[PDB]
């Protein structure tokens, strides 16, 4: 069994869809033509994700999680990087 | 147990509550009144959801999944169609 | 064995993630300066959450579900309370 987690914005509309399987999470893009495979590429068994648009500028946040640890993973216009989420 | 998703949109507001229960995914709808049953019925032991406004027609998707299957159906004003999403 | 659950809103941003761990679920707080720990803590096993702002008030739903049972908790302003919500 896979599990999904899912985002979108705009009106045309962009939509970002990331699947949990076998412990590496993966994520699928459309923005109004085809569906294609995303930069995002991580390692958990279960995600959860939320956006925002500052202006024009779409910002993601994806909480991966591999047994009790959660790492955030930011997108901000150029790749993705760890973000200062803490558990505590 | 079950697993729930969960979507929004207006000031009324109107939310759409979707339960995975027993391989059946169903819809639990408010719009301001009472919590009322919706037309949304598939096959699912996962989902999540997103949502969207053109105007003040909404755009729902929903994201059924069984074993390592994931199948997208699309409602945009009447009735739900299965969608062009791929894994 | 977490589960978590993740809502945004304004361009600070506010981000609020609920993570389900041994029937405990538990939230963590954004506002645009450091993570803190929220005031919602209620049983669960599995999350879902939406949230919708009225001019700058954010309202927050939450669906909390152990076993067959999912009970939605209402933020309006003011605490947590118990809302209308039933499965059937
Ligand atoms: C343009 O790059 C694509 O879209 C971005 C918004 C991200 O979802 C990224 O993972 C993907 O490769
Ligand atoms: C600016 O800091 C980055 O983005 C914030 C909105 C948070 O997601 C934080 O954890 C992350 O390090
Ligand atoms: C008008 O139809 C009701 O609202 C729609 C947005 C959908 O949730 C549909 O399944 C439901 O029965
Ligand atoms: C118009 O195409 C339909 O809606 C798009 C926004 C996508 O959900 C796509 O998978 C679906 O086939
Ligand atoms: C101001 O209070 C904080 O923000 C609210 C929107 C809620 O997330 C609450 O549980 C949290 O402690
Ligand atoms: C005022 O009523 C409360 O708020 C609504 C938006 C719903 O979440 C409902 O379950 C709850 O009873």
């Amino acid at each position: 069994s896979v599990q999904t987690a899912a985002t979108s914005w705009g009106t045309v509309p962009s939509i970002r869809v990331y699947t949990a399987n076998n412990g590496k999470i993966t994520e699928r893009c459309y923005d109004g033509k085809g569906w294609y495979t995303g930069a995002f590429n991580e390692p958990g068994d279960n995600v959860s994700v939320t956006s925002w648009l500052v202006g024009s500028a779409i910002h993601i946040r994806v909480y991966a999680s591999t047994g009790t640890t959660t790492t955030e993973w930011c997108y901000d216009g150029n790749g993705w990087t760890k973000g200062a989420y803490t558990a505590t």
